[PDB]
């Protein structure tokens, strides 16, 4: 909204930068690159752009459109901490060569096309997403699948699964302060192993422009951890997630460690999940309030809320798309499993933090979503959800402030909740994509596509391998 | 059909019998005992019964109703060939304090009531099933399930994956042999591991009044192998299975190696399954048969293979009732996946043995079921199915000798295929089962108790546990 | 010739048979089986027969034609040496259902056909084969194919490339006596490790029937041996083989020893080679003879003869049908290269022994063959190219008794060597294959199902995978 | 400076405690490595390679030598593709160009003309066939023996085909030819398709006789006797 090219290479004048890495966005969600001198790093490869030579067999652009033209995404120009030749690293938006026009594949185009589309209804013309990431830190991690076994071992020194070990990974004495306490999740050190890399991450995002202004907070609980920041616009939210993912991975790696963002890496803890909170403003004011309405909710939130919850069974195609989703997504350490709004339900799929009468702190909160997947997308989709829902004017159900438990579990089974496994988003979503179609933002194919992936490279692979429980309760049959 | 009480004691007479293994299957399928003096063994026992110690907490013959009363089945009286101690073991019927009436949960008196109903249709007065159950044989079996972990592994010391062993189980030599060659799968000794194995199963069976009369073969292929027998009524077919796999797995146990019966042990290898052809009989004369029907098949036959087809999709609920299962009815390994019947579609649910214009040799197969399962359970539901489709005449689709591949995947999609998991069956069997419930064979309460303790002990416990190739897909995200 | 059902039963009542098993050859060569009660056989089995539950995807007895009837060969009935249970084996002809005609893809019925087509053509009514297969005996051997490697060891404690060994097999001192000497083969002990096993192997084949009369020896050379034995008519010879190869593989294997009849296990010694003695005969007389002939041979010979070399490219894909064929069929270890006949050259692909002016010790010798393949194929192949020799009477070339080593190179090339590689033959064969389809013999269907099963299960694997040597050669490139 | 490449490559490993290859498949399960070449003629400092009125901006020039090197592929491959490993590279998959087509679509195709328009300049065609386990001098000279005998020769190969070869009849699919599948192969196409070659004295009837003779016995015929490790997989059980 304020940074273009000429900055962008005063950036790179400044630094003394050896190497330029083009990086985009692949389906699934994680991202690609390749580097080009700097020196080959000119006005050229802004208006005119770089070929990337025509890859890739299981999807994106083919070959009868050979090759593909990468337009850099100057607000998205950022020093690379961790590369020792220094690196600036940029996001690019894919196009073929025919007509120049941009790939309706590419995962940061569907979610520049969405902020388009918020502007082509009259609603507003600003989405605002401030999304939560969690993730665990490890310091091993080993797996594999054969014909007559499998396994899988995550593992940390300090885990509280180890309090009976005799030794330390480095055969140093086990200086115990590994189990955790009961309810209460944030001790200080020692019980808090990882405040120094906690730390280290956190200093490094500072540095790569991300935003610590108001209620964000570095918080640790054993080895998982989260590092909330400002919100951002709709596309660029989707990189600055993408950015976080890099730098907390790569600082974890520098420093001998290993990250997960996978939603259950362990069963018996926390899963991982991605909180988001949205809105819409347009000018430069708010749209998502009235005290009239209930928790000081406009009724341009209300529909927005009405659309998440309508289409949360298929809209978790995108904003839960793993196997291991539903492993968090499952009864227990409330993920938010049912279908209803609220400033009190936590378990609620949508979570409206108390912000009282202030038109500019009211936001919404879908914390169904994870960080397993690709956040252009699962935005996107979360907003599309949303303007199906203001636009037709989607009323859901009454807010439950009124925890679920003490309650008949007659009309608490009358609370939606949502699909069980992936395989059902994904017919979910397969059936539920009107709104996703709408003003051309995702495409038929798009879908079709990662319909065809998700069952192919996902739902099949693991659904044909006898899972280890399995033995357990069957070789004795 | 033909031995009594008398006839018992003069087997535990003749062969001077310590001790009396009385024995009763539990819900899911595994056969449970305590032993009394052989002494304390005599007429009291038949006519008059054995309290059992009012046990198990998750379900069977509660407290208010207290003991039990376990009348023996003179059939099912087998000497034990493994037991130290010369012991006779006899199946047995349980039963309630009040009025002595037979309890609804004893999986025998599911399978007696099954009969007598039969009769009460006036259909016919025999059920014959002539089941063949398909094994495993290892050397080893270790798994587990932690916060941070799972794993499992079967191992063979001359298992295929073992080519490239160094030395073998015993430090002994890698003397080869073990590699599996393409399609063809009996081949002799030395590829052949087990054939001495698998004679002292077959002379155990046979000295266990087995019936090896017609097309009784005794196969093996690598680590699996299967021995068929002559079938039997309903009933004692079930107590035959319940007696083979009791003979297969401690054979194998005092061999030094490790039976498994479970569908889906090997990722890469054949599943097992369990075969099941029935027919039914009248006075003494077979009702499967007519030349001028499709395979020579009866009006009779044709719908029982109606109720079969149609009922299949809850039917599996007790013919393939574990997670297992579904590795094995998964694309591949020509498993029984396809609801039409055919004498060639082997692929196909139903099949109907090459028997020409033989009414008695007229018989049709169902070989989607496995023996992960209640024989007495499969076995009842299979007959419920049969007879729900004769009596009301359900008519399902033609036969198909022409193989489904060479056709459009158009009318082979239109094919209906069963459910793809645990999950599935258990509801259309929630919803699908007043076949089960007719004459009173399975009570509502019998078919709420099997979905609760399927839903709670096997489809929930691997639901929320994390498979080992999730970590392969997403540890990375 | 002479042995008929009824003697089969006395040879199973004497015995005190446990056991029958059931035994057919697949396509590539390898014996399957599957065993029935002794109490289940009798006259039923010979006129009725036993049906096969239609197996196997990649070939053989579909599913359309279902079942198959297994008629017993009363010739083939011997007593299994090895197994535990006594046992008769009993090789049988395959059949379909619908008019129990003999499966044209069931080697032993393309023998039999090849036999009947011998009396077809009024040449002579008996062909008479004489293999001599030799083998390796090795103590261990493993393998594998992985991603990032490939290996193979084959070991003997007593081979010559372990002189160096500090101790044995079991940790025993190294005793010496490994190191084979310069030329002659054959020494006695201690040098000669495999004395008594060898005899052992030699007891076995004639407790089993095999007629050692003539000029049967019992050879052994390092860890390499052979038995040859009498030779029989077409299709009961190649049952011989698959017997001779039973019994050499399992009474290795009750002594410790694991057996290969790969045609080149070892890179430096000998490669192993089925020799194959052949001669047709007509009411009770040889055919194969004539002094005013070269070597004494007919003019019903020398045309045989004709057919051999002109088809020997073709020939070759039945009588060397691997990849490892043509490691032994390469410049050295004398293997019979050249297509000439002659009493001399043994490296020229036939060879007529020293018989001088006997006609009935008159017989020729297709030296080129080796035991990788399938013997009912190999010879019923060898009958064909030398029928289309005699009838069409086809001219070859000149016998060589001198050596061509003294010769000129040019004269020396211009005598003819067969392909060089399994894909050569295969091609030859495709092309080269009327002689084979005569009488209805082979169908174009069984070669084209050949052709298919070498392409893809052979010889493509081995193709797509780097060569070890590869990385000497070209790591550094 | 591809022999400076490869240097410059393998010491930089080596330093670091690494250890590298260029050879065409020295993984099993994993993409081949290949050496794409462009190639071009120029004359007094301007193109020569392009026009709008030919196919993807081919001038006459371009399409004759992509005629030639069509042509002369099954003996080019001799100079191009030297090593038995090339033939692991050059098998069914990782779409390495095996199919003898020009295009600026299928890159399967042994020629390919990246997407550079009607700028005279950016035309270049591509032979992706190669790879990096020979003699870059000897493989480049003889990519342009095999060009000149197409440009001045006028040699006319076959339509491009932008359109890719799996959505086709594969009887219009076979007709598209592919190379040789072994080295003894392309030694066998060189040892008689080797004209363009001797043209001008740049490559002499000795040179060509000391590698067919040098590749047959120090690496044909080697690996050739040495049984393979999946031949113990296949047939010790015979
Ligand atoms: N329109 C908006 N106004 C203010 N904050 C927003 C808006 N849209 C999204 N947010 C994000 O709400 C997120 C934080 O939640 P919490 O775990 O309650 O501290 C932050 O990441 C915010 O920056
Ligand atoms: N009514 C019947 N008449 C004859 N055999 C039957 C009948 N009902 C069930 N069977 C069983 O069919 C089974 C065998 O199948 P297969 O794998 O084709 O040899 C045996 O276990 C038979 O004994
Ligand atoms: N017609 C025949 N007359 C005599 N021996 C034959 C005939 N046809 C094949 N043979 C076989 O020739 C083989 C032996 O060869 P050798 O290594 O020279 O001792 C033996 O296995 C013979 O029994
Ligand atoms: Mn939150
Ligand atoms: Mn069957
Ligand atoms: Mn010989
Ligand atoms: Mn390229």
């Amino acid at each position: 909204t304020e940074k273009t090219p000429d900055d962008v290479f005063k950036l790179a004048k400044d630094e003394k930068v050896e190497y330029v890495d083009v990086r985009f966005c692949d389906l699934p969600g994680i991202m690609q690159h390749f580097t080009i001198p700097a020196s080959a790093f000119d006005k050229s490869v802004f208006d005119d752009g770089l070929a990337f030579d025509g890859s890739s067999i299981r999807g994106f652009q083919s070959i009868h459109e050979s090759d593909m033209l990468l337009l850099p995404d100057p607000e998205t120009a950022r020093i690379d901490p961790f590369r020792a030749a220094k690196t600036l690293n940029i996001n690019f938006f894919v196009h073929d060569p025919f007509t120049l026009e941009p790939y309706s594949r590419d995962p940061r185009n569907i979610a520049r096309k969405a902020e388009n589309y918020l502007i082509s209804t009259g609603i507003a013309d600003t989405a605002y997403f401030g999304a939560e990431a969690e993730f665990y830190i490890f310091d091993s991690v080993s797996f594999d699948s054969r014909a007559n076994g499998s396994f899988y071992e995550v593992d940390a020194i300090s885990g509280w699964w180890n309090t009976g070990a005799a030794t330390e990974a480095d055969g140093s004495p086990n200086r115990g302060y590994k189990v955790r306490h009961k309810g209460g999740y944030f001790p200080v050190a020692p019980n808090d192993q990882y405040v120094d890399l906690r730390d280290k991450m956190l200093t490094n995002l500072i540095n790569s422009g991300f935003i610590l202004e108001k209620g964000h907070h570095e918080v640790g609980s054993g080895g998982q951890a989260e590092i909330n920041y400002q919100f951002n616009s709709l596309l660029h939210a989707a990189d600055d997630m993408q950015l976080y993912k890099y730098i907390i991975k790569n600082t974890a790696w520098q420093n001998g460690k290993t990250v997960t963002f996978m939603p259950k890496p362990l069963f018996g803890d926390n899963g991982s999940g991605m909180h988001c909170h949205q809105s819409l403003w347009k000018d430069g004011a708010p749209l998502m309030y009235d005290e009239t309405g209930y928790a000081g909710l406009s009724d341009t939130a209300r529909h927005y809320i009405g659309g998440l919850l309508h289409h949360a069974p298929s809209l978790l195609a995108f904003t839960n798309p793993t196997v291991n989703s539903y492993k968090r997504l499952v009864p227990g350490y409330e993920a938010p499993i049912n279908l209803v709004y609220s400033q009190r339900n936590r378990s609620a799929c949508v979570r409206i933090p108390i912000t009282g009468s202030n038109p500019k702190a009211k936001r919404l909160e879908f914390r169904s979503p994870d960080s397993s997947g690709n956040p252009y997308l699962a935005f996107s989709a979360m907003l599309m959800a949303g303007l199906d829902g203001i636009k037709n004017k989607i009323e859901p159900q009454a807010p439950v402030d009124k925890d679920l438990y003490e309650l008949p579990p007659e009309e608490a089974a009358s609370i939606p909740q949502t699909p069980t496994q992936l395989s059902d988003v994904i017919d979910r979503l397969e059936a539920d994509h009107e709104y996703l179609t709408e003003g051309g933002v995702f495409t038929n194919d798009l879908i079709e596509t990662w319909i065809s992936f998700k069952r192919e490279n996902e739902i099949e692979p693991v659904n044909i391998r006898p899972h280890p429980y399995e033995f357990a309760l069957y070789y004795d049959v």
